């Protein structure tokens, strides 16, 4: 019937929910476009997989009953969590590239959030069967178990069952599991707090040159990944003092306090609530820059920061674009932008 | 030798920590001023008395003392946790108006902090460091005041029929005071319930300024801390939202106020945070709030009270503000006072 299904997952990993929903769909729909949400950011526990492996399990889980690899295409989104506008022309970018001869168009499926920002598609609703839980299965998979009630195949020579097999061998599949393991001990060591506690830190931006100052941190979570500098607020410090305390406790900036107050441009709240994963962070970040200056400040790691760089704006920063913290890659780009 | 000293406190209550230190400023001038900080805020548990309740207890002990009144002055200090600049204007006003024409003026602060801000702000006034070895614990007053204690060490007068130990003898069978105990036993219990957590809590709320027609919508607090106050409507962010629905969620709840979401996007100006730590009694608590402007609208929106707001009401901005001025929670004043410059 319609030229083109839409459909939207995070894939972490693929399930037969997933292949359930994509058939439902290649029967309403001569070709569906496969967007995957949370692209180019490092693994994290909530974020195992890169944008190419889950491609990967996708197509290799696809080409297993049935299934047409002609009838499907995959594209990748980033995230912006407080630029939603910029997804909404991502995912349309992802879909006029695919679909722009008056193409009949559907959203496969946030039923509500994506019913409001495309109108210009129709949209096909799916209720599924038993909750298949994405959580629940990345929980046994870091206890090392595979659900093969999730798994598309039950050969673990085929698809996304062997792709898991194997990774389970990796490096990556141990930060994972130790990243876990940390927040699993700080998240019950949590559990006494009367009321579940909103965390609130601080960050600092700070740009010379056109350098911008990155740690890399020491600890979990995110660990040896880049990072703004920047930590817990503390109760008896002002916000505006705390991005200060932070920023000289973990790379000692040749710079005063003085200083930075006048390269002070503003400080912005960043509080999506699912962007870190020791339970809810609402971070402060404070802009300072100096269009120019003599030299690059001296800069000496310490505490939870195992290095410490001045990197430069424009490709050395897009480069490092997944493998930083967190969101500080969004942050930093709307900083800049709006700050600026 | 100096012919003005000037000397800044909270005096809640006022003691003999404050008396020594008046007296060494009046063995170095001839005149002292004092400032009364914190002044035109609603009773809490850490400011129980108003300015004039302060004066009165600073004569009485003075009185009692007995320094010559003709050699001391009396002036009120606003707080200013957010607009520094506010503050040091509003000392400079209370020292000229009775300094004048090429008097020598002192500032008479603890060598330890605050011996900083001083030298730094005023560098037109000479600084006289005092303090010794006493260690006169404000906060362990008022806690045991509150228990029905007045330490007898602390007062300037050993008779309770004279000076501040009067006036706090009969403060304590006034409802005001049975407003303060029972707020401070809130407070013990709320702390007592996190003396646990791993780290010290930050506590994170959310306010709505909403002005239609130069009316703020206020509500009336049921529940403590503040309780009977008016307050922006506002609280406790939760772990599933966004601080901009939370902002909204927590105006329905309370006011019940007639307008849509869309609508108070169109109207909505900023946002500012307010992270004085010791803003709240509860704990450290930062508020985000909030700014929604309404001019020319064809009515005041209806509202109606639930959750912890027991009554809400549009204040018109000028008289009816400043009139409740001294009747609102914690810093709203200051914020309401921030926001309207600042944003609107
Ligand atoms: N919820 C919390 N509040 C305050 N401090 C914390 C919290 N969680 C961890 N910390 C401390 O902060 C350290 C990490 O450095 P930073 O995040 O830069 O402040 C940890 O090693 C803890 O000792
Ligand atoms: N630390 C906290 N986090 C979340 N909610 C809280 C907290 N403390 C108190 N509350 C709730 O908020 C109520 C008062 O309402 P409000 O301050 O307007 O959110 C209290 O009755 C509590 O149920
Ligand atoms: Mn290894
Ligand atoms: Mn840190
Ligand atoms: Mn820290
Ligand atoms: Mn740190
Ligand atoms: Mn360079
Ligand atoms: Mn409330
Ligand atoms: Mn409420
Ligand atoms: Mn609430
Ligand atoms: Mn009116």
């Amino acid at each position: 019937m319609y030229d083109i299904s839409v459909f939207i997952g995070r894939f972490q990993p693929f399930h037969k929910g997933h292949l359930h929903n994509i058939i439902i769909a290649l029967q309403n729909s001569k070709k569906v476009i496969i967007n995957i949400g949370s692209c180019f950011n490092t693994p994290n526990i909530k974020n195992p997989f890169s944008f190419e492996q889950r491609k990967q399990m996708i197509e290799s889980d696809l080409q297993v009953a049935g299934i047409d690899l002609d009838t499907v295409v995959i594209e990748p989104l980033a995230d912006y969590f407080y630029q939603e506008q910029k997804w909404q022309d991502e995912l349309r970018k992802n879909v006029y590239k695919h679909a722009k001869n008056n193409n009949s168009i559907a959203i496969v499926g946030s039923s509500s959030y994506y019913i409001r920002s495309f109108p210009e598609w129709d949209y096909i609703g799916v209720d599924n069967y038993k909750n298949f839980n994405a959580t629940e299965f990345r929980q046994k998979f870091y206890n090392g178990i595979i659900s093969k009630q999730y798994m598309c195949s039950n050969d673990p020579k085929l698809g996304t069952y062997n792709f898991l097999t194997k990774f389970m061998d990796t490096q990556v599949y141990q930060d994972l599991v130790a990243e876990n393991n940390y927040v699993i001990e700080y998240k019950r060591l949590w559990l006494k707090a009367p009321f579940k506690p909103n965390f609130v830190t601080v960050d600092a931006l700070v740009i010379v040159n056109d350098h911008i100052l990155m740690v890399q941190r020491k600890a979990h979570p995110g660990k040896d990944l880049w990072a703004l500098p920047g930590g817990f607020l503390e109760c008896d410090e002002t916000i505006a003092q705390a991005i200060i305390r932070e920023l000289f406790e973990e790379t000692n900036i040749n710079l005063t306090h003085e200083q930075l107050a006048i390269a002070k441009r503003c400080e912005k709240v960043f509080d999506y609530p699912d962007r870190s994963v020791r339970g809810r962070t609402i971070s402060h970040v404070g802009l300072f820059v100096f269009d120019q200056w003599p030299s690059l400040p001296e800069i000496n790691a310490a505490d939870d920061a195992k290095d410490v760089k001045w990197i430069s704006l424009g490709s050395n920063i897009k480069n490092i674009c997944d493998r930083m913290l967190e969101d500080h890659y969004q942050i930093i780009t709307i900083l800049l932008e709006e700050c600026g």
